[PDB]
This record gives C-alpha cells, structure tokens and sequence, in this order.
C-alpha cells in the first residue's frame, strides 16, 4: 500500500501505541477484530447525517427540572444575536424550535466563544448550553454563521464437533522460566469462568530455581464437550502460609470457536483481591524482565458450535425466591439459593431484577445446562419490553459474567440510550472493557458506533482509551484497536484536532517534567527558567489553537505567559493559563489548566464522574446540590491535566491570612464579605455555600472519602465549595467545621434557620441516592475493580453497602445520617488538628 505509510503512522502517533506491532501475540485476535471492526465503522460512517455530525447539537430529551422553571420569568427566555460590532436581542417561548428563531431575525446560529451549535429538531429548552446558562444566571449570546462544510468531515477512502467429544481437559506444564531471581514453588492450574472456578489442580513444589521444570499432564475433571466458551485457564506461581507472585491467562477456546491446541510460551505479570488486571488475556510485554511459563494443550480441529417450563409453585417457596430477588448486588448466594432460582428459571426469568442472580447459578462447566440457559434467553420477552435500568444492566458487564449472550442482551438496553446518557457513562463503559472475555464485543463495537455517530461522545471516548493506553499493558493492546477503529472514521477535521491536542499535551508535559527536576519552594531561578521554555514554545511549534481535552467546545489560543508559574506543592504542578483562541468570545478571562505529575487521576477521573452521576439523580429528583465537578483528564502514568476553577482558593489558606496555627470561627464568613460587592450577592453566597456544602457532605459519606484534609476543600468568590484531589487515629464522617456552620448561622450547638435547610437537602440528597442503590453499588464495584491498584477486597466493596443504609427502612436511615452530622458536632477541630503534625 502506498501512502497508507505516512497516515498509520500519523495514527500511531495519536493513539501512542503501534496497533501493527506484532512482538506481543501468540494468535490473531487482535488482528482478527481490527478486520471484524471494518464492517460496525462503515455501517456508521455511511449512514450518519453529515451535516448533523458537523454541528454536533449536544440535546436532551429528559424535562426540564423545578429548579430551572423558577428561574424563566413568564415563559419567555433572552437570546442576543450577534452580526458585526454590535447585537439585537430576541424573546424567545422554551419551545421554539432553532428554526422557530431563524424566521424572526442559509444561516445557523453558533455560540458566542465556543464550537457549539444550536440546529436541529429539538426545543431550545433541550439544549445543554441553554440549560447551563439558566443554571448560573447568565446572559444566552449567539452568533449569525456559516454551516461548517460536511467535506472537512469526509473520511478518508477505504473438523471434530465439541459436544461429541468425551475427553476429560488436560494440560501439560512444561514449567516455569526466568532469565533472575530462597524458597519452593508450585503452578497452580484453574479452569475459569468469569470468577467463578470450575476445576482446579496443582503440580508439586519444586526447588525455586531460575529455571524449574515439571512435564506433567495435570488431568482435570472437566470434560472438553462441557467448556464454555470464554472460559479462561488461568495459570498461576506460588511459593512457600502460601503467596501468588505470577499470574497468566489463556483463552481455552479462541475467537473462531476452536478449542485451543500446541505449544505456548507466555510471559507472566507480577504482583505487588479482585482486580481488573487479573483477568487478561494479554501477554507481559516485558520479555527481558519476566518470569514465563511453558505449556501443551495436545489434541483434527476441534470448533464449538453454535446453539441453534414451570410457573406453578408453593406458597412459602415464592417468597422465598423474591427475598434472594429483592437482595444487593453484593449479597452472596448460597447454594441453596442458586438451586432455588435455576429450579424456577422461568418464574426468575420474569422478574428484569433476577437476571445477575440468576445467570449466576448456572453451572457453566455442564455442556446440558448451559444449552438450557440459552433456551432460557431465546425467551426474553420480558427482559426485551422492560425499561432500561442502567444499574441491572451495568451488572451484567462486570467481571461476574463472561457469556457472550449473557453480555449481548446488557448491550442491547445500552442501544435504547441517548447520547446525553451515554456521555454519563462513557467512562465507566469504557473500563467495563476490561471484563470482556474477547477483543471484539457487542460492547466494544456499541462504544465504536456511538463515537461515530457523535463529535462529542467521539472526543471523550479518544481521550479515555488514550488514558488507559498510556497507563496499562495489561489493556493498551485492546483498547488500540479499538481506538484506531474509532479514528479510521471520525473523519479528517476531528483528526487534525487531535494531532493538535496531542501535540500541545506532549509538549506541556515535558515542560511539567523539566521544571520537577530543577527543584528540592518557588525559588528565584525556577521562575524565569518556567518563563524561558514557555516564550520558546511560543513560535515553535505549539499550534495557536487547540481544543480543551475537558471541555471540546473551548478553543484555546496563545500562552498568557505573565500569568503562568509554578505552585508552592511537593509536587511543582504548573499553573498554565491560555487567551481564548475565539474573536468572537464576549469575555477576556483566560483558560486555566493545570498540569500534574505525581497523581493518579485516573482515580480523580472516576471519583468525578461518579459526582456527575449523583448530580443526574438529584436532578430526577428536582435537586440541584451544586457539585463542581471541574474538567480532569488523565494523559498518562501518574500525569494529567486538571481545569482551573476561577476565582476559588482553600479553606486552609483562608485560615492562614488570619492566623498561620489553629483555628477560628469567623475568618470564612468574613473572606465572603470581602468578595461580595453587594450585600444581595454576599446572601446568594450564603445560599450557594449551603447547598454546595450539603452536596459534598452526602456524596463523600456515601464514597468514603469525606474524612479530609482542609486544603483540599476549595471555594469560590461566590459561596460554592468544593473538593479536589481525590489520591488516595480516630475518625469522622465529613468536614463540616465550625467555620462552616457559622457561615449556616450557628456556633456551637444551635438550629438557625440556614442549617435547617442544610439537613433539609442533606436527607433529602442522602434518600434520593439510595433509591439508586443498587446503581451506586455496581459503579463504587466497578471503580474500585479498574481504577484502584489496591487488589480490592469484599471488605472494601462493603462498605458502602453500610453507608448506604442497605436493609434498613426510609425512617431509620435519616436518622442514622442525622447521628453522622451530630458527631460533626463533636471533634470540630479535633480531626483537622491531627492532620497539621
Ligand atoms: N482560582 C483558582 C483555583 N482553581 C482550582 N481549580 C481546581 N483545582 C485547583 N487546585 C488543584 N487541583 C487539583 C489537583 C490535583 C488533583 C485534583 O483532582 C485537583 N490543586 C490545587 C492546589 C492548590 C491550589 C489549587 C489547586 N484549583
């Protein structure tokens, strides 16, 4: 091929990984599915509206909440277009259409500063920069423009059956490799299926040497007509109370249904307990450092093939089976249960809410049940017609369940999803990834189809396999290929905009990394050393404009290098600040970011979208707890970007401008005077920091991270407090200090009424997460799975089972989080006082 030569590489250096590169393989699949993925990208590419695609109108078809009709003054909103020089202002009905509106002044109306468009058949009130707008009071400016031509879009041109085979499984360890190291050692050989073990067998323990050999045929139980397919041979090293070091997986049957057969020899991952890691099927990179071991799978070619009623029951048996139905998530089943469940399958199957607990009671190494258990999903009527619930469905992608067409009818309810919803959840789809037993899956191929279909879901999704990518050896294989899926047809405009993007971030990071080194306080060489590299990469070669990875709307222009420094942290983060790239932009504030190495923000990243979450459910609920969930993208190993909210500083550097050291009461309300240029402005401050403080007290309870550090809670000039930093004795629940009761009103031990409104929301914000239970529960799994390296135990995952109150009754529970605000009026400044050792 010719100049395909030049444009793979162009991708390679956008994705940060060689997808050609074979080095690291022992089959096809990852091959296999960049081909498979050929057909899912045209079918999309073919048929999205081209101009649609290019004003990428970012909608929402859910209502419009109480908390933002009160603030629309008799049914009519303020529009200001914008010619020239100067503008003409519009009155405008919640309904009328983008159309409605181009009458009353071919043209299409862009948003002032920003690539954002409103076209399209959806009200106004269905736009999300509207509704942004009406949230924090502000003025909606628009600009008369020309469509963006669909051309810059264009893309660029382009045999023995299993079951009659009565074989019990057997698999020879040839043993175990390492080019350096006193103990004994053993291989520990697991038939898997998702987490559950099917058949197990050890070797005996041999001298650890460098080099150990075995050549045993370890026999297993199982027959080969009764593996399922995705069922993993997990091969593991222990040496010795025993302890794992080394751990392998191998795909017993491969991606074209053929049971797999010959010789192996892979390289193993080491050890530092659920974890996302574990579960791979990819191969230690690292071939000069690893320990490997060497096997047979010894065998005609042997290809699975593919599969082509009670509701009569007892009085007390029936409430047996909706009490194991009517359970968390986190619950365990006992034997009993699953008997139960599989026994009365079809009153089971009934029940949407069954489907986890009863999928996990199928016996997957028995060839029979398992063809029952598909008869079972050729009859899912119920489960087909039922309303999508996000939370069931996450269950059924986690690491639990590994059945193809157990995974497909999750995905199927994922379709139904507008693409407001999937941006919710994108993240956590994303590292749902990981649980997948093969490179191709329904999920990949519906997070590949829903990026194509859409400029903005299509940026966040390139961002986050970039992430992981840059950060995962045991994942950047897969998600590559997915990624240059993605990237072979979003289309030239999109991909000129990521090389941009690429280019500013790997040149931001080396300065981030530079300026680290040089330093061991803001001391006077660092300064302008800072300031020298940043006039240098003026000129050449950073591209005078490039998107915000957080925010794809806002284009940034040149350096405001005046007001870049580096921070008094251990860690030199750079303060970065940007012009906005926009003439047509109706401020001048700059665009803040700061870059970070030291961190994991991959967890910050999570922690955030959760935030993003609860805000949604609050939402349905009519609440608004004005969260900040500012802009976090992690770029790579223990390095990212983070937004830089305006005019907002510490709690803690609060209290030292009055002290410097502790602590007093007034010194907060007091700050918010002196930034309130009126008085009405100062009370709107009062009531942005309740609601703001109420919101951050019940989301961090419920995550288990509300015990913290006072500089690590930030507010505005405007009342809205904050969290940030979300890396990683006697206890409390939250921080509510008593500087902040006294901006409530209260000092001491009283009920004003501002902190009656503050248990107001509280309990109210506390109620409406926990009607989302389950939901919470499988995200908090979930995170903890793919973006916690802390080898996760059950004990971990409980807790929030506790904090959510699980069990108890609507009453009990808000007066057990009552009791948690009233022993935060009992420390005070007991906690924060032992963190200033
Ligand atoms: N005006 C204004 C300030 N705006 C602002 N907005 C967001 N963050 C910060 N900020 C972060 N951010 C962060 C750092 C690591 C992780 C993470 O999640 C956030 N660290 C900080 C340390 C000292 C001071 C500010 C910090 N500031």
């Amino acid at each position: 091929s010719e100049e395909s030569q030049a444009f793979q590489r162009q991708l390679t250096a956008l994705i940060g990984y060689d997808v050609t590169d074979v080095s690291n393989v022992h089959d096809d699949e990852l091959e296999f599915t960049r081909r498979g993925l050929v057909t899912p990208r045209m079918a999309e590419v073919a048929s999205r509206d081209p101009k649609l695609y290019a004003m990428h109108p970012w909608v929402t078809s859910k209502p419009l909440p109480e908390y933002l009709w009160k603030k629309i003054a008799n049914n009519c909103i303020f529009i200001v277009i914008h010619r020239s020089t100067t503008s003409q202002t519009i009155k405008v009905s919640p309904d009328d259409t983008p159309g409605a509106i181009l009458q009353s002044f071919d043209f299409v109306l862009r948003v002032c500063g920003r690539d954002e468009y409103l076209v399209g058949e959806t009200p106004i009130k269905n736009f999300q920069w509207v509704r942004h707008c009406l949230k924090n009071g502000e003025e909606i400016h628009v600009v008369l423009d020309t469509p963006p031509d669909p051309a810059l879009d264009e893309v660029r041109k382009e045999t023995v059956s299993l079951w009659d085979c009565d074989r019990k499984f057997r698999v020879k360890i040839r043993g175990i490799d390492i080019p350096v190291l006193d103990l004994t050692v053993f291989v520990e050989a697991n038939i898997q299926h998702g987490q559950q073990v099917l058949c197990q067998r050890r070797t005996s323990p041999k001298p650890f040497t460098e080099e150990v050999l075995w050549n045993v045929w370890l026999e297993f139980s199982i027959k080969i007509k009764d593996l399922p397919k995705g069922a993993l041979l997990n091969l593991q090293i222990y040496c010795g109370k025993v302890q794992l070091l080394y751990y392998v997986n191998l795909l017993l049957i491969d991606h074209r249904f053929l049971l797999r057969r010959g010789e192996y020899v892979l390289h193993m991952w080491q050890i530092s307990s659920f974890n996302a890691d574990k579960l791979t099927s990819a191969t230690n990179p690292d071939k000069e450092n690893s320990m490997s071991i060497s096997i047979l799978l010894d065998n005609h070619p042997i290809a699975l093939p593919k599969h082509q009623v009670r509701a009569e029951m007892p009085n007390q048996l029936r409430k047996q089976l909706e009490a194991i139905i009517a359970t968390d998530p986190l619950n365990p089943l006992t034997a009993e249960d699953k008997e139960l469940l599989w026994h009365f399958r079809y009153e089971s199957l009934k029940h949407p809410k069954a489907y986890p607990k009863l999928f996990s009671s199928v016996k997957w190494g028995q060839q029979e049940i398992v063809a029952k258990t598909y008869q079972l999903l050729a009859r899912r009527e119920v489960w087909d017609q039922s309303a999508l619930d996000v939370g069931l469905t996450m269950q059924l992608l986690d690491c639990n369940f590994s059945d193809e067409n157990v995974r497909a009818i999750a995905v199927q309810k994922l379709e139904s999803l507008e693409d407001d919803d999937v941006l919710h959840y994108l993240l956590q789809l994303v590292q749902a990834v990981k649980f997948e037993p093969y490179h191709d899956s329904a999920l990949a191929r519906f997070l590949l189809k829903r990026g194509l279909r859409n400029k903005r879901i299509g940026h966040f999704l390139f961002w986050f396999l970039r992430s992981e990518i840059a950060q995962s050896r045991h994942y950047q294989q897969r998600f590559a290929v997915i990624l240059e899926a993605y990237l072979r047809g979003c289309g030239t405009a999109m991909l000129h905009d990521f090389t941009q993007q690429v280019q500013v971030i790997e040149m931001l990071q080396k300065v981030t990394l530079d300026i680290k080194s040089l330093s061991a306080d803001v001391s006077s060489q660092v300064i302008s050393q800072l300031k020298q590299k940043l006039e240098n990469l003026q000129n050449s070669q950073l591209p005078e404009s490039f998107r915000v990875p957080y925010d794809p709307g806002l284009k940034a222009g040149a350096l405001a290098i005046e007001k870049c420094k580096v921070m008094a942290s251990k860690k030199k983060p750079l303060w970065l600040e940007f012009k906005c790239a926009d003439p047509t932009a109706l401020s001048n504030e700059t665009i803040g970011i700061i870059f970070k190495h030291g961190d994991d923000l991959r967890q910050d990243m999570l922690i955030l979208q959760i935030l993003r979450i609860m805000e949604s459910i609050w939402e349905t609920e009519s609440l608004d707890l004005c969260l900040l969930p500012y802009g976090c993208i992690s770029t790579g190993d223990k390095i990212g970007m983070i937004e830089i909210v305006k005019d907002a500083t510490t709690i803690a550097k609060i209290q030292q401008s009055t002290v410097g050291g502790a602590f007093k009461d007034e010194v907060l309300n007091h700050w918010l005077k002196e930034k309130s240029p009126t008085e009405e402005k100062f009370q709107a401050a009062v009531e942005r920091f309740v609601y703001s403080c109420a919101g951050y007290c019940v989301a961090t309870f419920v995550l288990g991270i509300g015990d913290r550090h006072n500089d690590n809670i930030m507010i505005t000039e405007t009342g809205n407090l904050f969290h940030i930093d979300f890396g990683h004795k006697e206890r409390v629940p939250f921080v509510l200090t008593p500087d902040f009761l006294f901006v409530m009103g209260t000092s001491g031990k009283k009920t004003s009424p501002h902190f009656q409104k503050f248990q107001d929301i509280c309990v109210k914000a506390y109620l409406a997460l926990r009607h989302h239970t389950n939901l919470l529960i499988i995200l908090f799994s979930m995170m903890l799975m793919t973006g916690m390296p802390q080898l996760t135990s059950k004990e971990d995952i409980e807790y929030i089972r506790d904090a959510l109150t699980v069990g108890k009754n609507e009453e009990d529970a808000k007066k057990y989080f009552l009791d948690q605000i009233e022993v935060c009026r009992d420390k005070g400044w007991t906690v924060q006082f032992n963190w200033f050792l």
